DNA sequence: CATTAGA
DNA sequence: TCTAATG
C-alpha cells in the first residue's frame, strides 16, 4: 500500500505504456499481474531476485526493479516520459470518444495538438466532435451544489412525463460526495421487466423530455436502453452560464432495480465486500440479481426484491446508508 | 462486460 | 460483421 508503491507505480507506468502507445496487450498484461502480486507482498522488496521469486515476476521486470531500486529512476520510463509521440497519445486520448486506436491513428496522420483536432474536425465523428466541443467542460468536476439542481430537474420531468417512473441518481453523488464527474440516472418503470418485451419509447419519452426543456443539449449515443449525453444548467439572469456535463440514463426492468441500484451506488469496495458477504451467507450478487447458492457447487433462482433493504436482509446485513457505503 | 456507433 | 469506445 506504500511499502511497495514505487515498484508498483513504476510497473503500472510501464504497463500502461505498452497497452497505449505500443499495441502490446501481453507485456501490458505482464506489468499488471506483476504489479498486482508485488503489491500483495508483505515485505519490502529489496532486490530483483527477491522480487523475482514472485509469480509473474520474471527476469524482465526484476531487471527494472533493480535499476529502480538502485537509482530512484528508470531510463525506459525517463525516455517514454520524454517521447513526444507517446506523450501525444496520452493526451488525445483525453478527448471523449478518443481511444488509443484512434490516438495513434490521429498522430500518425499528424494530429497531436488539440488545435490539430480542430483544424480537422472532419476527421472526427459526432461523439469525438462533441468530445472536443466540450473538452474543458468535460474535464471539470461536478459540484454537488449543481448535482442537487441537476437531479431536481431530471426528477421533475421524469415525473411529469409518466408518474409511473422510477429514477435514481446513483454514484458518489448518492454516496453524499461533495463533487462528482458526471451524473448517472438509474431508470426503470413497472411496465418493464425481465420478460415484458421492452418498450423503447419508455427510454425515449424521457429523453425527449429533458431535451424539450433543454437540459439535454446533445446526444453522444442513444440506444433503446442507454442514452449517453451532455446537459446544462440554465444559465440564470446570467453573468454566469454553466459548464456542459456528461450525463447518462439507463432503462431497467423494474425487477432488477435495487440490484443495479445497489451496485451502481457502490463504493467499489462496499460492493465487493457486500458481495463476498452474500457468499458466506449462502448467496450470489451481481449487477442484476441475487440468487441463493446451492451446495452442488453453483445454484440459480433469482430472489424477489422491492428495495435496497431486501438485498440487505437476504444476506442478513445492517442497512447501510448510501452515505456510509464507503467500503 | 454490455451496450452503441460506425464502417 | 467486427471493432472501438464508454461505463
Ligand atoms: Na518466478
Ligand atoms: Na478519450
Amino acid at each position: 500500500e506504500t511499502l511497495n508503491g514505487g515498484i508498483t507505480d513504476m510497473l503500472t507506468e510501464l504497463a500502461n505504456f505498452e497497452k497505449n502507445v505500443s499495441q502490446a496487450i501481453h507485456k501490458y498484461n505482464a506489468y499488471r499481474k506483476a504489479a498486482s502480486v508485488i503489491a500483495k507482498y508483505p515485505h519490502k522488496i529489496k532486490s530483483g531476485a527477491e522480487a523475482k521469486k514472485l509469480p509473474g515476476v520474471g527476469t524482465k521486470i526484476a531487471e527494472k526493479i533493480d535499476e529502480f531500486l538502485a537509482t530512484g529512476k528508470l531510463r525506459k520510463l525517463e525516455k517514454i516520459r520524454q517521447d513526444d509521440t507517446s506523450s501525444s497519445i496520452n493526451f488525445l486520448t483525453r478527448v471523449s470518444g478518443i481511444g488509443p486506436s484512434a490516438a495513434r491513428k490521429f498522430v500518425d496522420e499528424g494530429i497531436k495538438t488539440l488545435e490539430d483536432l480542430r483544424k480537422n474536425e472532419d476527421k472526427l465523428n459526432h461523439h469525438q466532435r462533441i468530445g472536443l466541443k466540450y473538452f474543458g467542460d468535460f474535464e471539470k468536476r461536478i459540484p454537488r451544489e449543481e448535482m442537487l439542481q441537476m437531479q431536481d430537474i431530471v426528477l421533475n420531468e421524469v415525473k411529469k412525463v409518466d408518474s409511473e417512473y422510477i429514477a435514481t441518481v446513483c454514484g458518489s453523488f448518492r454516496r453524499g460526495a461533495e463533487s462528482s464527474g458526471d451524473m448517472d440516472v438509474l431508470l426503470t418503470h413497472p411496465s418493464f421487466t425481465s420478460e415484458s418485451t421492452k418498450q423503447p419509447k419508455l427510454l425515449h419519452q424521457v429523453v425527449e423530455q429533458l431535451q424539450k426543456v433543454h437540459f439535454i443539449t446533445d446526444t453522444l449515443s442513444k440506444g433503446e436502453t442507454k442514452f449517453m449525453g451532455v446537459c446544462q444548467l440554465p444559465s440564470k439572469n446570467d453573468e454566469k452560464e454553466y459548464p456542459h456535463r456528461r450525463i447518462d440514463i439507463r432503462l431497467i426492468p423494474k425487477d432488477q432495480y435495487y440490484c443495479g441500484v445497489l451496485y451502481f451506488t457502490g463504493s467499489d469496495i462496499f460492493n465487493k465486500n457486500m458481495r463476498a458477504h452474500a457468499l458466506e451467507k449462502g448467496f450470489t450478487i451481481n449487477e442484476y440479481t441475487i440468487r441463493p447458492l446451492g451446495v452442488t457447487g453453483v445454484a440459480g433462482e433469482p430472489l424477489p426484491v422491492d428495495s435496497e433493504k431486501d438485498i440487505f436482509d437476504y444476506i442478513q446485513w445492517k442497512y447501510r446508508e448510501p452515505k456510509d457505503r464507503s467500503e
